[PDB]
């Protein structure tokens, strides 16, 4: 008796998943391929629409705390500084939206993210080899030889998704044209030039661009990434060091607030975008998919974490109607409920202009999941 759910990949949208389903009431185990767990040292932006799943959590106060509140979203441009777009956030996001439009640590809130799952059901160390969906259960073999059974597994294991490549075969190779550059600013680097620099600022020209943000409320350490055309990547890291000279001469011709920002940094990583993504895969069989397993995408409109996390919760509203007894009509609804909104996501990244001119955003920041009729 008693039915299990096994969960791949410890992520955002893994551990949201976790999270909400154990919070049902589910049995669920997460498997996670890192030896340990580490705090990114980066940024992320988190909107209104996620904030309330953050809610149902039990996490939207803590991270109200954690996080900087920015007033604007501010496009400029690389060259002039002219402002391009001023999107309000802050108290017009609270009342507009719902909830919160918060920039916060990246590692701190995928720290706390893992602190909501129950305590003796994350396994790091756990890599996934091979899945096999026998039919009534499915067995997951891990590269340190153990094994464990289900009776339905997410894959929530990113753009090289294990449970996705299992079902469809090894994908095409995949290129990569452009990095993003990282960097986390602090010391009276950032103290020196407070005044220039904005809590939420996307700075554009015609082939790049630098996006700028405060991790914290106290705004005492400000990130930013970049993108940028790159030659291919062939390094055997998920990352590499980057320079000052380096983005120097990228960012050649950008403001003096950009160019500031460069030489206020003390260590970079540059890190490969892919050029092409494959179309979506929802489910099949006992085997369904959330975030970049299943909707890999571009990173222009920076909303796949908030993704990710839409799906763990509508995937959980959807095992809730059903019963894991009856998976497939769960894992047929949870398609039919983000397909859309998945697409209308893709074909905005396509266009690659969001928030580059005073547009009303409210599609995405007001959408109001729980709301929303399964039918
Ligand atoms: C430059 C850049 C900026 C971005 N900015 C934002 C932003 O501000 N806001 C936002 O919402 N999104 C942002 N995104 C998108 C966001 O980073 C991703 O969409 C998000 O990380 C997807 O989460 P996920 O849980 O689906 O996958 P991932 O975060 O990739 O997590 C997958 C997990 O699965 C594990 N795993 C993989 N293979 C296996 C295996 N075989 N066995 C076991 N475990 C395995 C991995 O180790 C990992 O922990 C940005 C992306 C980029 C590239």
């Amino acid at each position: 008796g008693r039915q299990k759910i096994a969960i791949v990949g410890a992520g955002l949208g893994g551990a949201a998943a976790a999270t909400l389903l154990q919070q049902a009431g589910f049995d669920v185990e997460v498997f996670e391929q890192a030896p340990a767990f580490t705090r990114l040292g980066a940024g992320i932006q988190i909107g209104p629409n996620v904030m309330k799943i953050f809610r149902r959590m039990g996490l939207e106060q803590k991270l109200e705390l954690m996080g900087s509140h920015p007033d604007f979203w501010f496009s400029r441009d690389g060259n002039t500084g002219d402002y391009l777009s001023r999107i309000p956030l802050g108290e017009f996001a609270r009342r507009e939206y719902g909830a919160a439009y918060i920039t916060i640590h990246r590692g701190d809130l995928h720290a706390l993210q893992i602190e909501a799952i129950q305590p003796g059901t994350v396994h790091f160390g756990k890599r996934l080899e091979k899945i096999v969906d026998e039919g009534d259960q499915v067995r997951l073999d891990f590269a340190d030889g153990t094994h464990t059974v289900a009776d339905i597994v997410i894959g929530a294991d990113g753009i090289h998704s294990k449970i996705r490549e299992e079902l469809l075969g090894a994908e095409a190779p995949i290129y990569s044209g452009w990095v993003a550059h990282r960097a986390l600013i602090r010391g009276v680097n950032l103290a020196q030039h407070a005044d220039v620099f904005e809590p939420c600022v996307k700075w554009w020209s015609e082939d790049r661009h630098m996006m700028v943000y405060y991790t914290t409320g106290k705004r005492d350490e400000y990130y930013f990434v970049t993108g940028v055309p790159h030659e291919a990547w062939d390094f055997q890291g998920a990352f590499v060091d980057s320079s000052q000279e380096e983005m120097r001469a990228a960012f050649e011709g950008y403001h003096p607030t950009v160019q500031k920002l460069i030489d206020a940094t003390e260590s970079i990583t540059k890190w490969p975008l892919r050029n092409r993504n494959p179309l979506p895969l929802w489910s099949r069989g006992r085997l369904v998919l959330l975030g970049d397993a299943c909707h890999p995408m571009k990173p222009h409109m920076a909303q796949g974490a908030c993704m990710a996390i839409e799906d763990a919760a509508m995937l959980t509203r959807c095992l809730q109607e059903t019963g894991l007894s009856d998976h497939r009509t769960a894992f047929a609804l949870y398609e039919a409920n983000r397909k859309e909104r998945a697409s209308q996501v893709q074909s905005v990244s396509n266009a690659n202009t969001w928030l580059y001119s005073q547009e009303d955003p409210a599609w995405v920041y007001g959408y109001d999941l729980y709301g929303q009729q399964l039918e």
